[PDB]
């Protein structure tokens, strides 16, 4: 309807993909909240795996809410979408469930190049600063660290190696 | 398939019914999300409100989070579904919003009773205690402050005043 | 004359559009001003008005500073010109400086903007980020803000209601 | 218009000087901005010259303030003019901006006595104890510093030996 | 070889242009490492010049190893090549050496412009973004501090006078 | 050129071992930096191996700066050279690149015997006792700590067990 008191440089199609990328990072959180309480049966038991998961969900739903946030202050309205359930159900071992966050987070980042792309096609500055400054180093980083996270349960022995994920789990997310 | 070895005197029947209180109280979560940053646009800019809902957001997200634990405690198998958008996009009015909380607290409630219901037919007391331990008084707290916020809203003129909504949003909610 | 010693991918056009916008943000600093001594007076009387219109001339002086400084960094030569005094001795009420708060906070952002522009054609990302950093979420934080502000003021029944500018002052800006 | 409710013993030829000298105390404000940033050049650099009259440039404005102040005191309306740039962009040496703000206070000085004269002529002791008590001294002892600093730089060499104004630069500002 | 797991939209001529932005960075801490003993020479003896440019040089060490950091996170591979000698084992005198340092910030500097030219051209903005994050304004105060001293150190009557660099060397790195 | 006002005792021989001997840490420096990034690689990922040899590459550094400033009190004259690269860019496993640091410290120690032996050949017992005091325990110090360093990794199973490096980086290195 009228226009936003507000609203100035902020293309409609800008406005759409942010509302794209904020049921993305819910999905996400959504993800990241099912592969921890994999880790939390009694036939899994990887306490650690399963903080690790929970706390890569709570970031995720932050950030959704700065995505949120964001439209609101350039004067944009927020629509909902459904957020699926994650593909899985079970994540099979800490390996695969890493290797499977590494392919979440390359998901992820591509989206926000592209969204990145659309505000710059659209020559919106304020939008591409906000993409670079709290999201696109938080993904290169997260990529990184799940990459380093992969290698080594791989180096152990994992997934064969049921001691490998336990000590994996005790030293490095422990 | 095979059952966990911790599964004791817990009938697949409420193990069903634990995966899809976990769904709603999920639902409610987005719900609350979803109101929150209604009150946060500039044209509606209640920010009191906005905090008050976004704290019930991730109190239901809590309660989601102990449903998911207790299902793996009792040896069920967590099933996730999507999580639905909410009804409503415009929520319309501090009045508004609080009725429509009102109403899906009193759903809620109704889930949570059918499922001690189903609880104390099977004869599962640790699930039974477990709901009125976690969840009962919980809905009672929840929905006797609603109402009267609903009630505080409607005798000080809301949602026509404007006015009203301000003052309840920094005394009450403040 | 000759060139700084400093300078490097500082294009002239850039340094004349830095001039400007010093220019423009010490209009600002003096619509602020004058806004901030309309609520002092003891026939408008709003006290805290007064305060946030202060501290708002305030910050529009350190962010015509901090152009200053960028300028001799990158090696230009400030020129200064009048300070405008501007448009309006008599604000009116609460929600009319409000509203003409955010018209100047749009129009300095659309410099901010077409500044960035030039930068952008200049191939200068050091004023791109400089520009992004310390002015642009400056500017939609800003205008958010007195978005909020007006339609709280409007919803309260301003400017009619000398009751609800009173009580804005003392609730939202006090 | 009609009368403030306030007003009383306060000739219009008063109110009118007060607006000329809120003007004046501007622009010596926006004299010594200019000033600062000369010295912050890359090739001036002297860093306590910049910040002995950026500081001074604040205290012109709080003087500016402080009368705009009196005049809702006294139930005069403020009446803003330009600020005009100041006469020059290049202040040549440490020595010759010294020198100008000597003039330059010298001057506003001049304008308060004035105005001091006009309290006198229209019996306003309210007014002249006003300007005694916040200008006068604090004129002569801008003066005398002022005095104090030129002199010295005289003595030491300046404005050719640039030694002398970088050792000033650190003792005396320093 | 294969791929890294962690590479996404980064170019290889991306890769290439970091490792030779390594390779300037700690040529860079090299030219400051020599400068700084060249003033701890019996026959120079300015001690804090020395001081002065051995923590530059530790600066440009940090430099290239947060690039050897970003390689890594981007999923590059980091190739070393020699550091090359400074050109100088003499650096005459203390405005000599600061000369030399404010042509070499301006080179990094350019090498740092062309970089970003070169991820902007490859549609790299998380590259773009640490360019301008960690470098260029860093470059931009490195080049204006030093363009300061060159100025002191002329107008104080180096490199004639000895007494100059002395009291340059106490008062202002001291 | 003519004779250092504070040279005694101190042969021209010795002057130039000296500035070979600075290469060559400043080479065992860049040594370790190139090691230490191996192990941040998102394929390597031993981030207590890439501390480890982070901080020897420091040292390094510090031992070349003393040697330095020892060139400088004898009144010899510093003669800087390129800074070869690494024979390696990949360093294979953290059995392999502890065993070249092993190498590498032997070679340094070997070097630092022989600048002995040109000191006590030369007479000049202030360069033997600072050789002794400041490099020679510290090399025989280094070469043990990395013997035994080698002997844990293979007796763990290194390098075919990716397990034993991952615990050797944590329990030994961590
Ligand atoms: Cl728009
Ligand atoms: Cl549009
Ligand atoms: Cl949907
Ligand atoms: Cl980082
Ligand atoms: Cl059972
Ligand atoms: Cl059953
Ligand atoms: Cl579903
Ligand atoms: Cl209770
Ligand atoms: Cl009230
Ligand atoms: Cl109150
Ligand atoms: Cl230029
Ligand atoms: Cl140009
Ligand atoms: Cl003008
Ligand atoms: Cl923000
Ligand atoms: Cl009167
Ligand atoms: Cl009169
Ligand atoms: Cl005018
Ligand atoms: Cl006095
Ligand atoms: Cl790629
Ligand atoms: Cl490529
Ligand atoms: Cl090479
Ligand atoms: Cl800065
Ligand atoms: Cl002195
Ligand atoms: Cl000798
Ligand atoms: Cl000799
Ligand atoms: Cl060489
Ligand atoms: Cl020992
Ligand atoms: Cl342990
Ligand atoms: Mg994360
Ligand atoms: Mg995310
Ligand atoms: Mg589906
Ligand atoms: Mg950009
Ligand atoms: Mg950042
Ligand atoms: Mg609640
Ligand atoms: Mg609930
Ligand atoms: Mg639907
Ligand atoms: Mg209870
Ligand atoms: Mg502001
Ligand atoms: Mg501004
Ligand atoms: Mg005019
Ligand atoms: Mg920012
Ligand atoms: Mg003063
Ligand atoms: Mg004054
Ligand atoms: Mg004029
Ligand atoms: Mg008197
Ligand atoms: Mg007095
Ligand atoms: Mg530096
Ligand atoms: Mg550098
Ligand atoms: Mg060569
Ligand atoms: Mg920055
Ligand atoms: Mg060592
Ligand atoms: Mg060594
Ligand atoms: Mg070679
Ligand atoms: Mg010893």
């Amino acid at each position: 309807a009228s226009t936003s008191q507000v609203r100035q440089n902020y293309h409609q199609d800008s406005e759409a993909a942010i509302n794209r990328q904020i049921n993305l990072e819910l999905y996400a959180s959504y993800v990241y909240l099912s592969m921890s309480y994999y880790f939390d049966r009694d036939d899994v038991a990887l306490k650690n795996f399963a903080k690790y998961f929970l706390h890569q969900s709570h970031e995720e739903r932050e950030h959704a809410e700065k995505l949120m946030k964001l439209q609101n202050q350039r004067g944009g309205r927020i629509f909902l979408q459904d957020i699926k359930k994650p593909d899985c159900d079970d994540w099979e071992s800490g390996l695969n469930a890493m290797e499977c966050a590494l392919h979440l987070e390359k998901n992820v980042n591509q989206s926000l190049l592209e969204l990145h792309k659309l505000a710059t096609d659209k020559n919106d500055p304020h939008l591409c600063d906000f993409i670079e400054t709290h999201y696109l180093n938080e993904q290169v980083k997260a990529i990184k660290e799940l990459g380093d996270h992969v290698t080594n349960l791989r180096k152990m022995g994992a997934p064969e190696s049921g001691l490998a994920e336990y000590l994996f789990d005790k030293h490095t997310l422990g």
